């Protein structure tokens, strides 16, 4: 029968006030035969109704795919409430209930280190520009890259790794042009956290 | 019936003279009923015979596993030959072939740069020794840390990661007792893959 996927919002989205978190139910393999579908949803066991349900959509394997978006409050989810999708369809035996809720753990706060380009590097057109952040828990994180106040995105960031004293670390690296770099401008690794005051900080790079 | 699992050498063992990689065919499940297990090997479509088969092992849930070790060249794997292990047994309508080779695609030269602690980690008890390893293809790639004849313990490398330009990038990090780096030792990334010269390459960092 069909299957249901459970997405939990973006950490950007829950670590910022002004930003809207949403949790989201997937169901796929919705067949033409039998394309009705319903949605309960629960935090904490007690059903709610806002939930907000978009139209069957046609696949290229025949199939329907029906999406449900429950907006969900920025403290219900940090605080570490359960959010489950019940989907009800003719050809479920009985509904699929899937449940997802924060990545649990004691909050530890990431420590955020910019290191300037090896010497060795300053040969190339390119260098790179990286910030470690290490220590943190659980491993919901958001890292990103500025300058005079506007995003530098040609980056890319490891995965977090499980480090010697089950804290997670991972490495993001900025490339930038090495006339950049040389002239003096100024960059900055923004981290957003749970365990971080104000769940932000920011830690700058530049040439002496 | 019978399952076979076919894995390859691990990749430093390609790259240094002095180890012997190995493919490896295990084949599960095999009966009781019937347990006789032949394999035959074949690089690049040639039969070959000098594998080493050992003898079966019954498991706890009264299944034997037999394993066959062909012992490959490492200029062989490198070039990207292909390894068939062909496995018949009695309870198989038609024996089973498993093939593994090195993974495809241009090979291109990690770059290697090591980086000393920020001055903001300097006021805690460990620092971190960052290296860097950039522009390489393909990912299968071995990079340890090792300081005054010996390799060191506490270091951790992240996966390799596909950068913008289709080659990948790592980062491993050391971390050492702030006492060593302000004693002056020397710490060095060394680092292994198909692209370098030699197979080898290696940096050194200190105060
Ligand atoms: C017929 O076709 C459908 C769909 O059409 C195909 O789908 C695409 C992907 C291609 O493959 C093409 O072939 C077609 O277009 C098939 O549907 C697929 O079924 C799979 C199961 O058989 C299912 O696999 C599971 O994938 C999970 C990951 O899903 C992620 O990631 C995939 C790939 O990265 C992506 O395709 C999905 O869209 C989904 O992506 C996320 O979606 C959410 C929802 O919007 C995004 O939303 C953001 O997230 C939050 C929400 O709150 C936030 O608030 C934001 O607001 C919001 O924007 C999110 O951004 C997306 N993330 C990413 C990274 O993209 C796996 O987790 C899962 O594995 C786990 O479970 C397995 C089962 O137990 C385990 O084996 C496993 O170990 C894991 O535990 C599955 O592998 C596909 O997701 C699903 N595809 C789609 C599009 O739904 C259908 O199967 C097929 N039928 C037949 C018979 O062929
Ligand atoms: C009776 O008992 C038997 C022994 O206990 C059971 O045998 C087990 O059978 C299953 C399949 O039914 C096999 O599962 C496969 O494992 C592959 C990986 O195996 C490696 O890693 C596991 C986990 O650590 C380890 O136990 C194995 O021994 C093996 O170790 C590797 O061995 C090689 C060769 O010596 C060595 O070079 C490696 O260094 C070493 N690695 C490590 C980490 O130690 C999986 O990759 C297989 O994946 C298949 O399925 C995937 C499904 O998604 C698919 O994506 C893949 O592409 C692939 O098709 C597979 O899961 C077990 O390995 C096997 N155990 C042993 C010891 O052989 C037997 O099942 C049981 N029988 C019954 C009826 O109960």
């Amino acid at each position: 029968g069909p299957s249901v996927f459970l997405f939990p919002p973006k950490p950007k989205d829950t670590l910022m006030i002004s930003r809207t978190p949403e949790v989201t139910c997937v169901v796929v393999d919705v067949s033409h035969e039998d394309p009705e579908v319903k949605f309960n949803w629960y935090v904490d066991g007690v059903e709610v109704h806002n939930a907000k349900t978009k139209p069957r959509e046609e696949q290229y394997n025949s199939t329907y795919r029906v999406v449900s978006v429950l907006t969900v409050l920025h403290q219900d989810w940090l605080n570490g409430k359960e959010y489950k999708c019940k989907v009800s369809n003719k050809a479920l035996p009985a509904p699929i209930e899937k449940t997802i809720s924060k990545a649990k753990g004691q909050p530890r706060e990431p420590q955020v280190y910019t290191l300037p380009p090896s010497r060795d590097e300053l040969t190339k057109n390119q260098v790179s520009l990286t910030c470690l952040v290490k220590g943190f828990y659980p491993s919901d994180i958001a890292v990103e890259w500025e300058s005079n106040g506007q995003p530098e995105n040609n980056y890319k960031t490891t995965p977090p790794v499980l480090d010697s004293d089950g804290s997670f670390f991972l490495y993001s690296k900025l490339t930038v042009d090495k006339s950049r770099w040389q002239q003096g401008n100024v960059f900055s690794c923004s981290v957003m956290h749970e365990a971080l005051h104000n769940h932000y900080t920011q830690k700058s790079l530049s040439l002496s």
